[PDB]
């Protein structure tokens, strides 16, 4: 136990980022926790309802591994990799996994989702400027910020791929590979 | 009739790339070319065919947009731009949709849809590197294929987001100028 609510939401972030809304049922999530149906009804009110409650914990863990980030980090460029690898490569996948399935939201309310896209990738971006130091990247602060953010959007769907595909290890080299790549194009000499 | 085997797996593409594949169902498949849904059997023998084969029509989209530009590009900087502008703007947003939604295949089908995956990166980074030029590129080859790729690779899931959540134009357009601000500092030119 202790907790039905906690539960159904728990395999619901598990079925949402395997099959995304449209491909989850209602019935999926009752067998997962072994209820009947209408037995959800006694802690939500629509799948809907399911789906908005299992995306805010997955936009929660996901805020929880940036906050995280300032225990684990000096902030030295040599930091910076640590801190991209924690992001894409997660104890727990299934929420990069969901995330990416965010894109077959209800069209109908995609506003809240949307904020908290956006309020992700405002703390996503706060983090990466800590890494800035002027004297050391030949660019701006916000090419720098620019340029880490479309690096980690371009690994979700990779990362997600490769788990997926079971190519989780040749993978994480590649990303290895592109991050030195990634210093090389904007430290200094 | 092989026009409408061509007529449903069109179709079962849009279809697809909305829901995915445990979202769309043979009764929406026949609906859309307004036909009886056993007629479906007549060209396929499962729901499981007609993904397959649809997901591989969405390859062949996908990788003609390197053919047609072999065709015409000179590999100039000004055709490095322009091939930028066509990625973002040119590609029909189902394909990019039914590529992010290869995240939701079942199990039971993952088929060779990661071995796509991959060609379609390593044939974009080949057509890439066609670019390079060392007069006015102040990158490494290895750093400047790294980089286009990932302005490419970042598009997907921005282009799948941007139709659920605001506007795919205004997404290309704003993508757009902030992919060339980043290229911008790398040319000598
Ligand atoms: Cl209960
Ligand atoms: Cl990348
Ligand atoms: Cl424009």
């Amino acid at each position: 136990s202790n907790a039905m609510k906690d539960k159904i939401i728990d395999n619901a972030i598990t079925l949402f980022s395997e099959k995304g809304y449209d491909g989850t049922t209602l019935d999926d999530i009752a067998k997962s926790v072994n209820i009947k149906k209408a037995s959800l009804y006694y802690h939500f009110d629509s799948k809907k309802s399911i789906y908005e409650q299992s995306v805010k914990c997955c936009f929660d863990y996901l805020n929880n591994i940036i906050m995280m980030n300032q225990n684990k980090s000096n902030y030295s460029i040599d930091a910076l990799y640590q801190f991209l690898f924690e992001f894409i490569f997660d104890i727990e996948e299934r929420y990069i996994r969901m995330y990416v399935q965010l894109s077959n939201t209800p069209e109908e309310f995609s506003g809240n989702i949307y904020g908290q896209i956006q309020d992700l990738n405002q703390s996503l971006s706060k983090e990466i400027a800590k890494f800035y130091d002027e004297s050391k990247i030949k660019m701006t602060k916000e090419d720098f910020q620019n340029l880490i953010l479309l690096f980690l959007e371009s690994w979700y769907l990779k990362a997600s791929f490769s788990q997926k595909f079971g190519a989780v290890e040749e993978s994480k080299s590649q990303f290895k590979d592109e991050v030195y790549s990634l210093l090389n194009i904007f430290l200094k000499k």
